[PDB]
Formats: structure tokens, C-alpha cells, sequence
């Protein structure tokens, strides 16, 4: 009879420089849709599980997108939790941490944040959240197998915070939600997913996560269930961040809890607003493929080599001209 609904998204990479193209229009459309979605489903909180910005120094238009989203979300009463990813700067996200607190927004950039009660819209306790961002090794490692040390450090961190969450919850029939931003064992990755913990942790075994009712992860751009556990998920990025993800569905998760436990995870399709395409073949294959839309499709021309990589450039740069589309990548 008591519900708690959250939206799980991650890997926005606001401000991404995509082959000299801006993603501002796509991100604007996405954030607008996310606002509408929060209202349609009467969502209590949105959790952004890391990699808010593509870099530690986002351009003004990206900072503006982020700020305006948080402001517009105030018309809903929905709470916002923003976690840092490995792409984010901790100092950059912390610039606005205390300001955001006046706008029903909890910015968690560094390790060590205590578990906190997420309210329902009506103010009453809805869930206990363990707000865990990308964990910088320096912030969790004790006293300097370095591989084994980091895995144990992360595992212990989750155990300590899960224990605190259980204590904070007390007797209340509340779900516990934990977040994270890392790569799990078995995860399927994309080109735009940068290696983390390089040399210190190949991947995190999801069996080491504490038994939260939901684990909202970011870092991996393709939505997927982890370790065969429906309650442990990557939502994936909301727009395609590399050509290898185009054509594939983009999601945010609607996660509903009932009487203190996970009830359902629904996959909400994020509308795709910028057409993209990857071509593979020969000059004639591509010429056939290049057949015949207001926003012009962005192209990646890939194949086996024809002749000098520089010569192929001018070849394709001639085959593409006066056409209703653009051409961003050309490899071999
Ligand atoms: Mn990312
Ligand atoms: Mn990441």
C-alpha cells in the first residue's frame, strides 16, 4: 500500500565533444523528456549514477543544462540525487553541492557520505539510500596484491554503508537502495566506456555487493542485468555516446518498491532525437548504402582498407558531397 518510485539513469556525459559535434540538443530533449517522465510516473526521486559531465571542466552550455534541469525538476517535488562518476571532477560537482541542497538535490561526489532517508513526495520516509559515487582509490584505500586490496576496500566500504543503512532504517519497512559507478565482472562494455582502476581492479564481482533491495549502477553504457540479479542493474547512457551504441535502445529505469521491497523494474525508452549510422563495405557498397529527415544523420564510415588511409579520406570526402547528412568518423 506504500509505494516508492525512483528513476535510475547515469552516464549523461553532458558537454561531450563528439567528433566536433555538440550533444546539447539531444541532452536538452532528453532532460525535457526526463522531466515529463518524472511527472507521468509520479516519481519520488531520480538517481543519476555517475558521469554527469564528460569532463571536469564542462562548457557553460553543459553547466546550464544541468542547472536548468535541477530548477525545472522543482515543479515536480521529485528529489534528485547526483553522484560523481570517474569522468566527473569532485571539485566541480562540489561547487554547487550546498546550493543544490536548497533545491531538493543531493550532490554526492566523494566517498564517505552517510546513508540517507529518501522521502516520498509527501515528505515521509520512502527509502534508505546509500549514496555511493565512483570511489577513488585514494579515498578508500588503507595505508597503501594491490589488486586484492582495492577489491577488499570496495567490498568493505559497501558492507559498512549497508550496515549503517540498516541501522538508520531501524524497524521501518523501507527498501534499501545502494548505488555505484564501476565495472562489474561479466559486464558488456562499449567503446566509450573508459577503463577504470587501471592495474588495480579488472572488474568488481557483483556477488560482493550487499543485499540492498536495488543496486543502481552507472559507468557501463548498455543497460543490462548484472550477475543474473534483476535488482542489480546498469541503466546505460540515455543518448548514444559512441557509434557502436547507435541503433540500440536507450533506457532509464522506473523502479518501484512496495511494502519495503522491490516490486518492479520497468525499462523506459528514451526517444532518440539525432539519427546516427555506421556504414561498412566498399565504395560501391557505401554508395548504395548512402541512399535516402530534418535532423541530418551522423555517419561513421568503417570497413576493410581500400588503399592509403589518407587516400580513402579524399575518396569518401568526394563520394559524400551535397548530400543531406554529415560524416564524422572514417576508419579501417
Ligand atoms: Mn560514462
Ligand atoms: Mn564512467
Amino acid at each position: 500500500i506504500e509505494f516508492m518510485r525512483i528513476l535510475h539513469t547515469s552516464d549523461w556525459h553532458l558537454g561531450q565533444n563528439f567528433y566536433s559535434k555538440s550533444r546539447e540538443a539531444e541532452h536538452q530533449a532528453f532532460l525535457d523528456w526526463l522531466l515529463e517522465t518524472a511527472q507521468t510516473h509520479q516519481v519520488d526521486a531520480i538517481i543519476v549514477a555517475g558521469d554527469v559531465f564528460d569532463t571536469g571542466s564542462p562548457p557553460s552550455y553543459a553547466r546550464t543544462l544541468y542547472n536548468r534541469f535541477v530548477v525545472n525538476l522543482q515543479q515536480t517535488g521529485c528529489h534528485l540525487v547526483v553522484l560523481a562518476g570517474n569522468h566527473d571532477s569532485v571539485a566541480t560537482l562540489n561547487e554547487s553541492r550546498d546550493i543544490m541542497a536548497f533545491l531538493n538535490t543531493t550532490v554526492v561526489a566523494s566517498a564517505g557520505h552517510a546513508p540517507q532517508i529518501l522521502p516520498r513526495r509527501d515528505g515521509t520516509p520512502g527509502a534508505v539510500l546509500c549514496p555511493i559515487p565512483f570511489l577513488r582509490p585514494r579515498d578508500i584505500i588503507t595505508s597503501q596484491e594491490k589488486q586484492q586490496h582495492l577489491l577488499a576496500a570496495i567490498t568493505d566500504y559497501y558492507q559498512q554503508h549497508y550496515a549503517d543503512a540498516c541501522k538508520l532504517r531501524g524497524d521501518q519497512p523501507l527498501p534499501i537502495i545502494a548505488t555505484g559507478h564501476l565495472t562489474t565482472v561479466g559486464a558488456s562494455k562499449s567503446d566509450a566506456v573508459r577503463d577504470i582502476y587501471i592495474g588495480t581492479l579488472d572488474a568488481f564481482p557483483a556477488q560482493n555487493f550487499p543485499p540492498a533491495d536495488y543496486i543502481a549502477l552507472g559507468h557501463i553504457h548498455r543497460a543490462q542485468i548484472i550477475g543474473g540479479m534483476e535488482h542489480v542493474r546498469y541503466c546505460g547512457s540515455p543518448i548514444p555516446l559512441s557509434f557502436d551504441e547507435c541503433g540500440k535502445s536507450k533506457y532509464v529505469h522506473l523502479v518501484t518498491f512496495s511494502n519495503g521491497k522491490l516490486e518492479s523494474v520497468e525499462n523506459l525508452n528514451v526517444p532518440v532525437t539525432q539519427p546516427m549510422a555506421v556504414l561498412k563495405g566498399d565504395l560501391a557498397s557505401i554508395t548504395a548504402q548512402l541512399e535516402q529527415q530534418e535532423p541530418p544523420v551522423w555517419l561513421d564510415i568503417e570497413i576493410t582498407t581500400d588503399e592509403y588511409l589518407h587516400d580513402i579520406q579524399r575518396k569518401i570526402q568526394a563520394l559524400t558531397e551535397s548530400l543531406p547528412v554529415e560524416v564524422l568518423l572514417v576508419r579501417r
